[PDB]
């Protein structure tokens, strides 16, 4: 129900007890933080095998349709000098 | 109030005429926007007579006591180059 409010209590559980109605499945319910926005990252790493590495810059995959890659950018634009390290 | 919450239309009338109580002054109320957070930020510029100029590099003065300034940072640490520009 898109229930990003917190101090909510009569709503989520009639909203988990009319959704267990025709979707029964198994009674018990995960709960979990909401993220109402997502952007993908994902840093390069490297290492020996003599106990010593250093990792590449960050990328992009934010574009992608039915789970394929179109088009990516390896510098994040947007993205602070402080987060990267 | 910290009224953060929209959709709010019977308790921002109450809190109002609330406030009106024992502080009417001038009835006249004016609304803006509310900020949770607040950092100062302050950019420099220069320019000639001859209609040409460049604008320096951006400042922090987040640390100020009874509006008197104690310390600050050149390099605002956390800002996005694009944001500079």
């Amino acid at each position: 129900k898109i229930v990003e409010r917190p101090e909510d209590f009569t709503f989520m559980l009639e909203s988990a007890k009319r959704e267990a109605t025709n979707f029964f499945k198994d009674d018990r319910v995960i709960l979990e933080r909401y993220v109402k926005r997502s952007r993908h990252i994902e840093c390069q790493i490297f290492f020996d095998k003599h106990g010593r590495g250093v990792f590449f810059f960050e990328r992009d995959c934010s574009v992608q349709r039915r789970y394929q890659k179109v088009l990516e950018e390896a510098p994040a634009p947007h993205l602070s000098m402080e987060t990267r390290q």
